[PDB]
C-alpha cells in the first residue's frame, strides 16, 4: 500500500475530479497516483492470499 500521503493526494484529486475543477496537469497526476496505489495492492494481496 502506497505512502499515507499520497492516498491524501489521491482523495483531493478525486474531490476536485467530481467538483469539475481538475486540471490536465492534475488528472495526469491523479492516473499515475491511481496505478502506484493499484500496485501496492496487488503487491499487498500476495500476502493476504496467504490466508483461510
Amino acid at each position: 500500500m502506497i505512502s499515507n500521503a499520497k492516498i491524501a493526494r489521491i482523495n483531493e484529486l478525486a474531490a476536485k475530479a467530481k467538483a469539475g475543477v481538475i486540471t490536465e496537469e492534475e488528472k495526469a497526476e491523479q492516473q499515475k497516483l491511481r496505478q502506484e496505489y493499484l500496485k501496492g495492492f496487488r503487491s499487498s494481496m500476495k500476502n493476504t492470499l496467504k490466508s483461510v
